[PDB]
């Protein structure tokens, strides 16, 4: 569903605000080693 390869795609294109974001799926692998640090394919901050 919310693969984590889409990062420039889920809100980068259109402004607006969606959940099913982030920790949406393996949340554990997440809080692990992808605490903001894989947002922007680690870089091209978006804010």
């Amino acid at each position: 569903f919310d693969r984590d390869r889409l990062f420039s795609v889920v809100s980068r294109g259109v402004p607006e605000e969606l959940t099913g974001l982030l920790e949406y799926l393996r949340w554990n692998s997440k809080y692990l080693t992808d605490s903001a640090y894989t947002e922007g394919s680690t870089g091209k901050t978006c804010l």
